């Protein structure tokens, strides 16, 4: 039958796989984990599977309570294949424009619903895009700004320090700093 796609996304090898939990929040960021079909294109040290993700999370003494997947370009992993049964939500975040208001609303709604169902624990919301940096950083910071009243640059700096890489997209940064609070 037909060939599946298995290309390593551009620059994916270049980022630390998993960030630190952001203190004062229940967010953690990471780049997309890659299922086994991708690994023949990777050296052993470059591999980062869904198992590796759960192992790194456990290593940091945390636990994921929800994964939010922002990716759309290819199939990277099957939620059915997550070696742990953790709730999963896709929110396609497409293109380089500032994530649209419909997308921002879906992200807040997912986070708020998670927190409401999980007041009694410290499980985290794991968010990933391809690099777990730009679309991920935007949405996490936009949440902290609109919902928790965090100063935009404080959100960015906390996101960056915990991720291990700085949010790159200049239009994302400018909207976080100077754009409107979106309706909740
Ligand atoms: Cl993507």
């Amino acid at each position: 039958g037909p060939l599946g796609s298995n290309h390593i996304p551009e620059r994916w090898k270049d980022y630390l796989p998993v960030g630190q939990r952001m203190p004062g929040t229940r967010f953690i960021a990471f780049k997309v984990p890659l299922q086994k079909s991708f690994e023949k294109k990777l050296a052993p040290e470059e591999c980062f599977s869904p198992l590796d993700l759960f192992n790194k999370i456990r290593e940091q003494n945390e636990e994921l309570g929800l994964i939010i997947d922002l990716t759309y370009t290819q199939r990277y992993y099957k939620p059915e294949d997550l070696p742990e049964t953790v709730p999963y939500l896709k929110i396609f975040t497409v293109g380089h424009q500032v994530p649209d208001d419909e997308t921002i609303f879906k992200f807040k709604h997912a986070v708020n619903g998670f927190l409401k169902e999980n007041k009694d624990n410290d499980k985290l919301i794991g968010v990933h895009s391809t690099h777990g940096l730009n679309r991920t950083g935007y949405l996490i910071c936009r949440y902290l700004i609109d919902v928790e009243g965090v100063r935009p640059d404080d959100a960015i700096e906390l996101f960056n320090r915990c991720r291990g890489h700085c949010l790159e997209r200049q239009n994302y940064i400018e909207d976080l700093q100077n754009g409107p609070i979106r309706k909740n």
